[PDB]
């Protein structure tokens, strides 16, 4: 017991990792650890050398400053300027190459990261044992396939060099501040720590109306979820309006956590137009006050302020690369621990044993197993079975007694904890187990080709074969014989290319027959000791079966095969037969010793004989008319905060200009007018903290509002729609669930800051331009023509950083959906162990997409680059062009710093708006599916439609009649489930439905609550054609009660009232299922939360919640749509009992799996290929001695 479980958990065990860096830069191999320390040497330059224009801005102000003072003549002026210009073109320059090749090498280093670990996941993966991989499931694999390699490159992809670079312009800012004037910088950096550090608890006040709005919506979200799976029973008994109010009491609470999330966003917006308005204010007063005894200047006190305001104003970007690093670093986590893991069998290995002459005989003794997933059942008990080379072992039983576990056994898929099995006299857990499964043939019940040509798929059949190496002509050669052989050239050779054409996403599409007839010549190629057939027919039609039960009778003729079957008339030749029941061998001989015996075996024949025999900003705008009263006052609101930079402009220049001191003797009327500009520039520096405050609060409310109002219409919406909308492949309750998550949140970016921050930017931009105009003609016009530069610089770069984020999932594409097909089918793969083939395609693959995606990376980091490196390169211009005409008395030292600072700084501030156009994007796709979800209606079936008659409830009767019903379900429109259907139910009959698999009888509730409507036919209810008839009345007047109950989550009364059609009516009914009592035992009484499993009460009990849901609303006609079918035999006689104490007064329609609940129907109708075959009394029809007899003689052969 302490090593039964210890192997059962050792086989499934899944280990916790953590991922470091230092383990996402190990996959870095020799020569490929320079290129990271290149990368990493050329960010850091590229970031340290930015704040260097602080410098040379404060040396040209110093310029300016001491000529228009008259300190120097003409030509040193000349000479100055021209040097500081060409400073910037070399900063310009310098930015360029450092820019091109950290990006280039970043993004080499994270490829070739990725790469390798997409290598070794693959390779771990391939190789791990089934119970782990049948824990994980394929989606878990696929997942980190794809997605979660691409989270790991951007990890280390240009988003951590951005990192590295941020945190070196923030050090190389604060040590330019420190060395040029500590006095000041000292001073700048304590009070912009002070308000920095008071601003914490509104971040806190932010992150918390974060996580609660993300949780409530959490909530929400499992209301939907609830509400698309049990779709039928909400248009059943009419809980559109009870969903749709219990999704929007949790949606409204994300919208009182988005107005705090308004409110700390706004304190936040506020609280840094604040602070950089103050530092300039501070910067400039002290700076003069410092002046008076230190004559520092103006190009000192400027480059201290700049670059303090350079560093703190570039943090925000190193927080979103911090994030994507440490985003990458939780998907690395989870892949490294998937790669890591040692599976349970070294498959990977050569080691153990090989046979050499391996004639086939298997012998299993004693051998007992567990599967890890359920360590107590037992699904193999003291097995034993001796197998010689050329029998033909065929293994019975029910499903669930545990034959298909011996072929998993004989795989290694899984462990047998006791016993052993011996191949030739040698053990099974000695053997090279790649060796063991290429003596083997997997023909597995469903078959899965791979997309390639026919030759391929049955060459892979070839690995570790003799034939393996081979001449390509001689392969060819043993393809056509395997195909022959398995009946597969009669319709290969008729094919148009023939052996070369391409199967599955691609070429031909074949049919069950002729994949498994394929899958039969793949697993022969290889000529194979041992053959195992897992139920390879029990999938496959009449006619097909036929050519395959041929091809493999011919195999197994020779091989030591064992066949697991679920017709048992095709093993009637077996030269052994194993009948197995829980695990345990009851009876074993031949064919004809076994039906002597009367057991087992006679009892299944028996059941299989009888068997035998039976522009989008309009639409947005007129959706959210309500919220205009906060949408008038924000136009005024940005204008007044885009007067704001235009006037800091003003004061700017001003202050400039009375810096022009002389000499000590000046310094008293320069305090002065510091003084006087200062306190108006700490006045404007208050009036935007005002503005931006109201402003982002009320646009940020006015976004959280249209988000509730598509959240709570998409879900109205989709509630509206029939039932042909919920089964279609692309309206999947995980689709639409995550629909609803993502599309009401994404048009979000359309509205709120980003919307602020646009109105402030072009009012901030045209404010600036007509006043650099005004103030100066001559110099508002050249220094216009840079606004296009400045603006589209500022909006490329955005767009190539998206570029490079979209190209990392665009890119690993092919070699994605290779690895996910050869995936989904790990027990395919293994069977043929290819996975070292795979590895070395996919291996290759990745290894020639790394070279191709440098190539384009390289092409687009140039523009990337001399994006970057433009901007030194226009304020040489302007300031080269400004000097000239300052020169020429054609300016002002006041005007051109007033038309700089507003220009080229308002056009800096205003780009911070191109920071969200990669939401304007998800925010049009998303108001595109908005609109096409908001715009769907039913064809005809519309519950929110007031036409129509209305059923009066005293002349009702409930007589149904289907007269000439033919009904395809549009799904599946090729296979006809009613055809000519005719069916009369009398007012108060209660009428029983009975009949085999797939006779379609259960279609007749989906017809008569409207579920769908009949192609061609007519529906009646009291002679009215029910497609002319109320469908919220008419459905009011019908009751269903479904084979798997549903219970909404809620208290017991919120869910036995959902058909209430109009307190005393509840507790009847309660009693009338014989509910009521278990109800008063409950501790509380009706309240008892049932939701999401909350008390997880018995089926029955569930059952008869939901008789009792069905009874209240006094129903004209009850639908038991196959009620008992999944109940206890203990809670069956109550359960019925409800039924049959229901069924009085009223019109039933009873669909039944169990003949005993149709025992005493009025009136039985039998159903055959959708059409009624017998019909009458239970006596009536027994006396027929028909398809009824049949029925009824199986259900008590099965017992
Ligand atoms: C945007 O919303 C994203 C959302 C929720 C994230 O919550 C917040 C977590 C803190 C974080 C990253 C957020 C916004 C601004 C960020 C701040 C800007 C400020 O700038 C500085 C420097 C410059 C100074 C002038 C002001 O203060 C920093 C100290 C401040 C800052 C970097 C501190 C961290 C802040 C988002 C998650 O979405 C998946």
């Amino acid at each position: 017991d302490p090593r039964v479980t210890e192997i059962l958990e050792r086989q499934i065990k899944a280990d916790s990792y953590g991922a470091s860096l230092v383990d996402l830069y190990g996959m870095l191999q020799g020569w490929e650890y320079c290129l990271a320390v290149a990368a990493y040497i050329c960010s850091i330059v590229a970031g340290a050398a930015l704040p260097l224009m602080t410098l040379i801005f404060g040396d040209m102000a110093q310029q300016f400053t001491d000529y228009s003072s008259g300190l120097h003549s003409n030509n040193q002026f000349v000479d100055k300027i021209d040097e500081n210009a060409l400073y910037f073109v070399y900063l310009g320059v310098g930015l360029l190459v450092f820019n091109y090749f950290a990006t280039l090498l970043h993004i080499v280093v994270s490829e070739i990261i990725a790469s390798r670990v997409r290598e070794k996941f693959i390779w771990s993966i391939l190789h791990q044992n089934m119970a782990y991989l049948d824990s994980l499931g394929s989606g878990e694999i696929t997942s980190s396939i794809t997605s979660d390699s691409q989270l790991i490159q951007q990890g280390v992809s240009e988003k951590i060099g951005l990192a590295a670079q941020s945190i070196a312009t923030v050090v190389s800012a604060l040590t330019v501040a420190f060395v040029i004037y500590w006095k000041l910088a000292l001073v700048l950096l304590s009070v912009m720590v002070a308000l920095i550090l008071s601003s914490t608890p509104t971040i806190l006040m932010l992150m918390q109306a974060y996580t609660d709005s993300i949780a409530s919506y959490g909530k929400a979200s499992s209301v939907a979820e609830e509400a698309f799976a049990a779709i039928k029973t909400a248009t059943a008994f009419g809980a559109h309006e009870f969903q749709l109010q219990k999704y929007d009491e949790f949606i409204l609470e994300s919208k009182g956590y988005g107005k705090k999330k308004a409110i700390s966003l706004a304190l936040m917006m506020g609280s840094i137009w604040f602070i950089v308005f103050a530092t300039y204010a501070l910067a400039f007063w002290q700076g003069s006050r410092f002046m008076v005894s230190d004559n520092s200047g103006i190009g000192k006190i400027l480059t201290a302020c700049m670059a303090m305001l350079f560093g703190s104003l570039i943090i925000g970007n190193a927080t979103i690369s911090l994030k994507f690093v440490m985003v990458g670093l939780s998907a690395a986590s989870k892949l490294f621990a998937m790669i890591n893991r040692e599976p349970y069998f070294d498959s990977a290995s050569d080691a153990g044993e090989k046979i050499n002459e391996f004639d086939g005989s298997i012998s299993f003794r004693n051998v007992t197993t567990r599967y890890p997933s359920r360590p107590d059942i037992t699904v193999l008990s003291d097995f034993t079975l001796d197998i010689k080379p050329g029998q033909t072992i065929a293994l019975v039983g029910e499903s669930g007694s545990g034959k298909s576990t011996v072929i998993a056994l004989l795989e290694r898929f899984y462990e047998y904890l006791d016993g052993e099995i011996l191949l030739d006299g040698v053990d099974l857990k000695s053997l090279n187990i790649k060796w063991v499964r290429q003596q083997m043939a997997l023909v597995q019940q469903e078959p899965v080709l791979f997309a390639a040509s026919i030759y391929e798929n049955v060459c892979y059949g070839l690995v570790g074969s003799k034939y393996e190496n081979v001449t390509e002509k001689v392969k060819r050669e043993l393809v056509e014989k395997a195909c022959k052989d398995a009946n597969a050239w009669e319709f290969i050779s008729q094919m148009s290319n023939g052996l070369d054409t391409e199967v599955g996403e691609r070429g031909l599409s074949l049919s069950g027959g002729q994949k498994q007839r394929i899958a039969i010549a793949r697993a022969v190629i290889s000529e194979p000791k041992i053959l195992l057939l897992d139920e390879a027919t029990s999938a496959l039609d009449t006619r097909s079966e036929g050519i395959v039960q041929d091809a493999l009778n011919r195999l197994s003729e020779t091989r030591t095969t064992i066949v697991i079957a679920h017709r048992l008339s095709t093993i009637q030749n077996a030269d052994l037969i194993v009948v197995l029941s829980k695990g345990k061998i009851v009876e074993t001989g031949s064919h004809k010793e076994l039906l002597k015996k009367k057991g087992k075996y006679h009892q299944l024949v028996q059941i299989q004989n009888i068997r035998t025999k039976i522009q989008l900003f309009l639409m947005l705008l007129q959706i959210n008319k309500g919220d205009y009263y906060l949408l008038i006052p924000c136009l005024f609101l940005a204008l007044i905060a885009g007067m704001g930079f235009p006037s800091f402009a003003l004061l700017a220049g001003r202050v400039i200009e009375a810096f022009q001191v002389t000499g000590p003797q000046d310094f008293p009327h320069m305090r002065s007018l510091i003084n006087k500009y200062t306190g108006f520039l700490f006045m404007i520096g208050c009036v935007l903290l005002i503005v931006y405050l109201f402003l982002t609060s009320f646009m940020v409310l006015s976004s959280e509002s249209l988000v509730y109002k598509m959240r709570y219409r998409c879900f109205k919406q989709y509630l509206r729609q029939d039932m042909s909308f919920f089964d279609r492949p692309e309206n999947k309750v995980g689709t639409l669930v995550t629909t609803l998550a993502k599309d009401p949140q994404d048009i979000e970016g359309l509205s709120g800051g980003t919307a602020a921050q646009l109105a402030v930017s072009v009012v901030i931009v045209v404010a600036g331009i007509i006043l650099a105009v005004a103030v100066n003609w001559r110099l508002g016009l050249v220094c216009t023509a840079t606004v296009p530069i400045l603006l589209g610089c500022g909006f490329f770069s955005v767009y190539l950083l998206m570029v490079f984020e979209e190209r990392i999932l665009k890119d690993y594409q092919e070699s994605a959906s290779y690895a996910c097909e050869q995936v989904s089918a790990l027990k395919t793969v293994v069977s043929l162990t290819r996975e070292v083939g795979i590895y070395e395609k996919y291996s290759n693959s990745i290894k020639d997409q790394v070279k191709r995606s440098a190539r384009s990376v390289s092409r687009t980091t140039l523009l990337y680059a001399l994006i970057q490196g433009m901007n030194p390169w226009v304020f040489a211009l302007g300031f080269w062009y400004g000097s000239r005409l300052l020169l020429e008395g054609r300016a002002t030292n006041r005007e051109f710093f007033t038309v700089l600072m507003a220009i080229l700084f308002g056009c800096q501030s205003a780009g911070e708006f191109f920071s969200y156009a990669p939401g304007m994007g998800k925010a049009k796709q998303a108001a595109i599916n908005i609109r096409q979800v908001l715009d769907t209606r039913p064809k005809s079936i519309d519950i929110e439609s007031e036409d129509g008659l209305k059923i009066d409830r005293l002349n009702l009767k409930g007589g149904i009649e289907l007269r000439d019903v033919t009904f395809r379900y549009p799904t599946r429109p090729e296979v006809p489930v009613l055809t000519d259907l005719n069916l009369i139910i009398k007012p108060g009959q209660y009428v029983g439905l009975v009949g085999a698999s797939g006779c379609g009888k259960s279609t007749t509730v989906g017809l008569i609550e409207r579920f769908y409507d009949p192609e061609s036919g007519q529906v009646l209810l009291d002679g009215v054609d029910i497609r002319d008839l109320h469908l919220r009345t008419y459905r009011e007047v019908l009751a269903l009660v479904q084979q798997e109950p549903v219970l909404f989550s809620g208290s017991i009364r919120d869910n036995i009232m959902v058909g209430s059609i109009s307190e005393e009516d509840m507790i009847k009914a309660c009693k009338d299922a014989n509910i009521y009592d278990f109800i008063s035992s409950l501790p509380e009484g009706f309240d008892t939360l049932c939701g999401n499993k909350g008390t997880m009460l018995s089926g029955g009990q569930k059952q008869r919640v939901a008789i009792a849901r069905a009874l209240i609303r006094n129903p004209r006609v009850l639908l038991l749509d196959e009620a008992t079918s999944a109940l206890d035999s203990e809670s069956e006689m109550v359960v019925q009992d409800a039924i049959d104490k229901a069924s009085k007064g009223r019109t039933t329609i009873t669909i039944a799996h169990r003949l005993s609940t149709v025992q005493n129907c009025d009136v039985i109708y039998v159903f055959d290929a959708g059409r009624i075959v017998e019909s009458g009394k239970h006596d009536e029809l027994l006396q027929l001695r028909g398809k009824y007899y049949d029925l009824v003689q199986l259900q008590g052969l099965n017992a």
